[PDB]
Formats: structure tokens, C-alpha cells, sequence
């Protein structure tokens, strides 16, 4: 089962890191685009622009990124 919770693994961090990757990039171009517009169309939101682009990025990549990451730092690090 090893061979298989190993391969199935990899190909799921695959497989989820794609449909996370669809949906991940659909919401953050949801409310990416909403937020960034406001920010970039206010001048003084400009570092907000920076700011809320990884933000956004990165807490709907931190899903994948906390699934991959934990499999993988037990897996590939730990295993």
C-alpha cells in the first residue's frame, strides 16, 4: 500500500493542485479583480495592490499548499 498511498499521492497533489489551481485561480480573479480595481483605483492603495495580489494568491494557494506541503514534508521529507 505504500507504492500506491506513494503514487497516489504525488498524482493527488497533481490532480488537487489542478482543480485547486482552477478553482484557486477563478476566485482569486473573482475577487482579485473587485479588490485589485478598488486599490489600483485608489492611488493609496497601490502597495495594496502588492499586498492583496499575494494575499489572495496565496491564502486560497495555502489550501494546496497546506495539503501538498503536508503530505510532501511527511512524505518526501519524512519518508
Amino acid at each position: 500500500m505504500e507504492n500506491l498511498n506513494m503514487d497516489l499521492l504525488y498524482m493527488a497533489a497533481a490532480v488537487m493542485m489542478g482543480l485547486a489551481a482552477i478553482g484557486a485561480a477563478i476566485g482569486i480573479g473573482i475577487l482579485g479583480g473587485k479588490f485589485l480595481e478598488g486599490a489600483a483605483r485608489q492611488p493609496d492603495l497601490i502597495p495594496l495592490l502588492r499586498t492583496q495580489f499575494f494575499i489572495v494568491m496565496g491564502l486560497v494557494d495555502a489550501i494546496p499548499m497546506i495539503a501538498v506541503g503536508l503530505g510532501l514534508y511527511v512524505m518526501f521529507a519524512v519518508a
